[PDB]
């Protein structure tokens, strides 16, 4: 149901985090091929993903969490890479106020308070607990580590 208008929108914000080359125009095309529902081998990304040197593990984290967020239907290095303490504590307050929002920008608003650390650590938290936040929620926190990256770069 997510609309191509949303989709390009979270290609820039996860885009913008990626160092530039020929590796950065092969993420794009493949976030391309998913979001348009062109590829739906979530196992065969997550090798990919996996395999992929220059990455940072947030980057892949992040990645991982945008390729099973749009696949329609648990990997060990993507909680690794969004997985501190204080900011593991700070991801379980976001994450009941994420619950609560319902729209991308209700979402960033919330998120864009926090640090990045807690922002990767709620990711973590959403990946184990699919579907208890809208997409558009879910996406708005992804831009908004996205953000707070890009920012820090």
């Amino acid at each position: 149901s997510s609309g191509m208008s949303l989709l390009t929108e979270v290609e820039t914000y996860v885009l913008s985090i990626i160092p530039s080359g020929p590796l950065k125009a092969e993420i794009a095309q493949k976030l391309e091929d998913v979001f348009a529902g062109k590829n739906t081998d979530l196992e065969a990304l997550m090798e990919w993903l996996k395999t992929r040197p220059i990455l940072s593990p947030l980057t892949k984290g992040i990645l991982g969490f945008v390729f099973t967020l749009t696949v329609p239907s648990r990997r060990r290095f993507v909680q690794n890479a969004l997985n501190d303490p204080n900011n593991m504590d700070r991801a379980v307050k976001l994450y009941k106020k994420l619950k609560r929002e319902i729209t991308f920008h209700g979402a960033k608003e919330v998120a864009l308070s926090y640090s990045t650390g807690a922002l990767a650590s709620c990711m973590g938290l959403i990946y184990n607990r699919m579907g208890t936040v809208t997409t558009e929620v879910a996406f708005g926190l992804v831009c908004a580590t996205c953000e707070q990256i890009a920012d820090s770069q």
